[PDB]
C-alpha cells in the first residue's frame, strides 16, 4: 500500500512541510491564524506541501484517507463574525483565485461562487447569493460554495471544535463528525467521487476569509493526517 | 437534543456502568480480555450497562453517534488465532445464545449465523459455514455473521489497532477506519437502517469467542462514546 | 566474534531463561507487570538469566550491543503515578538492595541513590534527594541514580513507547531514542567506559518501584536484544 | 515539536514523495533498484522527495533522528561486486556530480572523491584512490569519499542486511548499528556537526555506482524515518 501520514500538534514558521498562501500568520503559540484582521477581504490558506495521489490511473484505485483536526472562531469588536473555514482538497497548482472577494467565497471560489475543490465548510454568515441557508451550518462543496448538502450548526466564540472526517474509497462516502464544544455531536455524509472531480494528485488545506464589515478571528489549531492507496 | 457520552481510558470488574457476560475477565492494567485460555468454545462479552435510545417512535427521528476504540489481538502458543472481535448493537435484553459453541458465530449468533444484532468484526478465522472471505477480515454484519460487505486486513499478533466509527442519521450510513500498526488505514463503509432492524433502545458492546484448537488473546484497551438525537 | 542474541513477544513464569525478583508478574496478556499496586514499596526486576560477557580480560575489548524494547506506564486511581522503569545491566550476582525502599532507588540503588549498575531510567517522579530534573525525564544512570545527564520528556498514560538502544564499542557511546506515542522522538547519549565500571560478566534487565502513595502500572511488553565481541 | 516521520515497507512508481535521479528502477516486488547491470559506470539514487529543515537558524537547535532501512547487494555473474550502497545527507538541490564516474566516488562525489555530504557507506570495493581500507567495510564520510572513520565488515551475496542510525542533537553523535545474516552486529559512531556541514534544509536518500568490470544488484526494501526538531 501507497500511505502518506503526518501529525501537527502544533505549527513553527519555516517548516518545509507546510505552504502559506494570502494573509497567514504563525502565532507565538503554535496555533495558525487564517485571516488578517486588518485587511479589507482578507484571504489565508494553509496546506500541505507534498501533493498526494489520491487515485490511480494505472491501475484505477482510490485512496481511502482518515483525518482530524481543531479550530477555533472568535469574535473581536466592531466587525461582523464572518465568514468561515473550509477543510478543502484541490488539485495541486490551487491558488487563492484571481481577483478574489473573500467573503463568502470562503477563498476557494470565484464570484459567482464556482471554482474546483472539495470541501469541508463551517460557514457563519448567510450569503443568499450562495443559497446559504439561514443559520451557521456545515457544508459539502463539490465546486460551488452552494453546498450540495448542509446541515445547521452553531459556532460559539472562542470555542474549541473537533472534527473527524472519513473517506471511503470503496462506497465514494465522504463522512464527518464535528464535536461542540458542549458534548452533542453534528454529522453529515455525502457520496463524493474524487475520481470524476480531480486529478490524480492534490492538496489538502484550511481557507478562510473575511469582507470589509465582516471580520473574525480564524484559528487552526491542530492536524493529523492518514491516507492509503492500495498499489499495484 | 439528547446526548449521551462516555469514555474509558481502563476498565474494571466493580463498575456499574458496564455489564459483563461470559468468561470476561479485566487485568490489573486495566484491560478487558474477552475469552478464557484454556477453555473450550469460550465467549465473553461487554456491554455499557446503560441502554442507549437511538431511535424514537414518537418523532421517527434516528441518532448519530460517533465512537472510537483500541484493541490488542495476540497469539498463544499451540493454538490457531481465533476467532475475533465483534462491535456490536443489540435489544437491550441481550444475551449469550444459549447454547452457543463460540468459535465464529463469535458469541453473537447461533450455529448458522443468525441472530438480532448489527456490527463490526475483525475476524481472523475463515469460516466457509459462513461465507467468510479466504482472509483476514473487517466485515459490517447485520443480524448475522454471513457479512453484508467484507473487506481485505491483517491481524497483526500484538499490535494496538485503533478504531473509529461514524453513523450518520440522515443517510443512515456506517462508515469505518482502523488505523493499522504499520500506519496504514482501512475503511468500510454500509448502508444499514437502525430503526428498522432494532428496537428504540439498544445496548452497545463487544464480543470475542473460539474454539477448541482456535484460541487467541482478545482485549479492549479503550473505548469513547457519543450518540445525539433530535428531539424536533 | 562472541554474539548473543534473543527476542521476547511475550514473557512466560515457567521460562528459566528469565529471572524473576521481587513484585514482579506475568499477565494472562504475556505482558510482565513489575509491581504489586498493593504492596507498600513495591519493587520488582526481571533479567535475563543467562550472563553476557560484556568485556574481555585478554584483550582490553568492550562488546557493541544494539537493544530494543517497548513498555506501557499508566496511572491507577487515588495514587500519584510513581516511580518510573530502568533498563539495567549490573554484576551476575546482582539483587535487590537489602530492605529496600522502592520510591526513587528504581529497585538498583541503597537509600542514598547509590548501587553498582549502569542503566537508562524513564522517571516519572522528582526526587530531590537524588537532585531529579523537576519533569518527567529519561537519564543515564552510572552507579547512582542521581543521573550524569537527563532530558526532558512526557510519560503519557496508557501509552505504548519503544525505545533503542546501541552501544559502541570504539567510542564507548551509549545512545538512545524513544518514541512517543505522539510519533514524537527524544535521544540522549553518554560516553561510559563499560569495562571500568561493570565486571567481566553481567546480567541486563529492566527493574521499577513504587512507595506508599507513588504507584502506578509499569508493564514490559517485548524486548529483543543483539551483542558482540571481538575476541581478536 | 517539529517532526517528520515516513514508513516504506515497498516503493511504487510514481508516489509523490519519492524523486529518483539515475539508473533506479522499481521492481515487481516493491524493491528499488539502484544500478542499470548493462551500462557503464552506473549511477542511481533515491531521495525522500520533501526538503527536512534539520536545524533552525532562529533558534540554533538541531534535530535529533532515528532511520532504520534494510538493502541486499547481490552476485552478478563475471563481474566484480562492486561498488556500494551509502546513505546520504545532501543540500536539497542535490544531483548526481556532473559527467561522474560511478566507481568509488558512490554517486555521491567527484573524481577527486570531494562533494558536499553526509552519509554512511557500505563499501564492497578497495579504491586506493580513496584510502580504502583492504576489506569490505563501514564508514561516515563527511563531504568525501575518503572516510573521516571506517570498520571492517563483510557483505555477504543476497543477505537482507537491517541498519539502525541514532543521531543525537546534543552530543551531536551519528550511531549506526548493523545487522549481519549470521546474527552478528556491526557498529560504528562519529561526531558529526551536522549545523557546521549542511545547509538547515536537507535531502536524505541512497546512492549506489558500478564501473565498466564492476557491477553487482543494490536493493532498498524498506526504510523508515523520524526526525524530531525542538521549536519553543
Ligand atoms: O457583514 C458580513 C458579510 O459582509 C458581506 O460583505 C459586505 C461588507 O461587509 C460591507 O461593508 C457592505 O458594503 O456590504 C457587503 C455586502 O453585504 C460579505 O459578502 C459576507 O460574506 C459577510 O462577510
Ligand atoms: O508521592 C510519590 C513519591 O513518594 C515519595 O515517598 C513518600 C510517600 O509517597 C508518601 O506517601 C509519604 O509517606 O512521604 C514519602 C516522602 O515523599 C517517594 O520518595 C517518591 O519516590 C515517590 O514515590
Ligand atoms: O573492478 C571493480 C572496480 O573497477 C574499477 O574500475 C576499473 C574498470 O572496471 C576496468 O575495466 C578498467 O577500466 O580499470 C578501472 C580501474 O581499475 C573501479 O574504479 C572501482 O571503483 C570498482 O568498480
Ligand atoms: O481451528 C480454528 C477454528 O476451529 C474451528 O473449529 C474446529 C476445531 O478447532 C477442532 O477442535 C475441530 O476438530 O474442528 C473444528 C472445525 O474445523 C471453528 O469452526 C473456527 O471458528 C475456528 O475457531
Ligand atoms: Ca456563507
Ligand atoms: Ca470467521
Ligand atoms: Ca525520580
Ligand atoms: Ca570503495
Ligand atoms: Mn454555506
Ligand atoms: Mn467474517
Ligand atoms: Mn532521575
Ligand atoms: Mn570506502
Amino acid at each position: 500500500a501507497e500511505t502518506v501520514s503526518f501529525n501537527f500538534n502544533s505549527f513553527s514558521e519555516g517548516n518545509p512541510a507546510i505552504n502559506f498562501q494570502g494573509d497567514v500568520t504563525v502565532l507565538s503559540n503554535g496555533n495558525i491564524q487564517l485571516t488578517n484582521l486588518n485587511k479589507v477581504n482578507s484571504v489565508g490558506r494553509v496546506l500541505y506541501a507534498m501533493p498526494v495521489r489520491i487515485w490511480s490511473s494505472a491501475t484505477g484505485n482510490v485512496a481511502s484517507f482518515l483525518t482530524s483536526f481543531s479550530f477555533e472562531m472568535k469574535d473581536i469588536k466592531d466587525y461582523d463574525p464572518a465568514d468561515g473555514i473550509i477543510f478543502f482538497i484541490a488539485p495541486e497548482d490551487t491558488q487563492i483565485p484571481a481577483g478574489s472577494i473573500g467573503g463568502g467565497t470562503l477563498g476557494v471560489s470565484d464570484t459567482k461562487g464556482a471554482g474546483h475543490f472539495v470541501g469541508v465548510e463551517f460557514d457563519t454568515y448567510s450569503n443568499s447569493e450562495y443559497n446559504d441557508p439561514p443559520t451557521d451550518h456545515v457544508g459539502i462543496d463539490v465546486n460551488s460554495v452552494d453546498s450540495v448538502k448542509t446541515v445547521p450548526w452553531n459556532s460559539v466564540s472562542g470555542a474549541v471544535v473537533k472534527v473527524t472526517v472519513i473517506y471511503d474509497s470503496s462506497t465514494k462516502t465522504l463522512s464527518v463528525a464535528v464535536t461542540n464544544d458542549n458534548g452533542d455531536i453534528t454529522t453529515i455524509a455525502q457520496v463524493v467521487d474524487l475520481k470524476a472531480k480531480l486529478p490524480e494528485r492534490v492538496k489538502f488545506g484550511f481557507s478562510a476569509s473575511g469582507s470589509l464589515g465582516g471580520r473574525q478571528i480564524h484559528l487552526i489549531r491542530s492536524w493529523s493526517f492518514t491516507s492509503t492507496l492500495i498499489t499495484t
